[PDB]
């Protein structure tokens, strides 16, 4: 395996050699020396190894990685099996049984299956501490995830964007709306799913769009 998929690394290693970049890395590798990291190092960058840049067709902004065992690995809300759902994500396949009339839980929690249609399930932070929720955050991933959603905005065309929940919303605020489009909801933890994201049909919705970028859907039960 390689750390991080070759199509991604061509178009963004201008960022590893700013200050901000080797400060992060220098950050997390002491990090991992005193601390259980997650997710751990092959896995940080899996949302570049999953499709070609080039084949993006919908991006997901989430904001911190799972910080529980086993549970992150580099892509937003996904857990790989035998890891039951988190909330958040029984939440999505709630609004996925809704949205899609064919949409079954498939008895796991891996979003691989969407990344390899061009789902990039992003979060803006990339790793966390063990146990602690938003202990990595403003330590440097977010310019590097502001150059990723730059890079596509100005380099692709036609991208649905799903924003759920304020961080995701201001991490999105200078997307191109004459060039791609642009949904926005609430978060699905339960504690905001009722505001918004329950009913927000993004997924039907999402495929009607990508039809209209002259593209073809995404299969959301490939899974
Ligand atoms: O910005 C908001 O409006 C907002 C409002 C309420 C709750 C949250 C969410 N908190 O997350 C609960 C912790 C569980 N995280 C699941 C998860 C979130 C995520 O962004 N990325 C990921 O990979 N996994 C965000
Ligand atoms: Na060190």
């Amino acid at each position: 395996m390689e750390f991080f998929g070759e199509s991604w690394k061509k178009h963004l290693s201008g960022e590893f050699g700013k200050p901000y970049f080797i400060k992060l890395m220098g950050f997390v590798a002491e990090e991992r020396k005193h601390y259980t990291v997650y997710p751990p190092p092959h896995q940080v960058f899996t949302w570049t190894q999953m499709c070609d840049i080039k084949d993006v067709k919908v991006v997901i902004l989430g904001q911190d990685p799972y910080h529980g065992p086993n549970q992150a690995h580099g892509l937003c809300f996904s857990v790989q099996r035998p890891v039951p759902p988190p909330p958040s994500l029984e939440n999505i396949y709630k609004e996925l049984s809704t949205d899609i009339e064919d949409f079954v839980h498939p008895g796991h929690g891996d979003l691989s299956g969407w990344a390899k249609q061009g789902v990039l399930l992003l979060n803006a932070v990339l790793t966390v501490r063990a146990h602690q929720a938003n202990s990595h955050k403003e330590r440097g991933w977010e310019q590097f995830t502001d150059a990723v959603v730059s890079w596509l905005n100005q380099n692709s065309n036609g991208l649905v964007f799903l924003l759920w929940g304020s961080y995701a919303q201001k991490k999105g605020s200078a997307i191109d709306r004459k060039r791609h489009h642009v949904l926005q909801t609430a978060h699905p933890s339960p504690l905001s799913v009722y505001r918004g994201f329950f009913g927000c049909r993004h997924f039907s919705k999402t495929n009607e769009l990508l039809q209209k970028s002259g593209k073809k859907p995404i299969d959301w039960k490939e899974l």
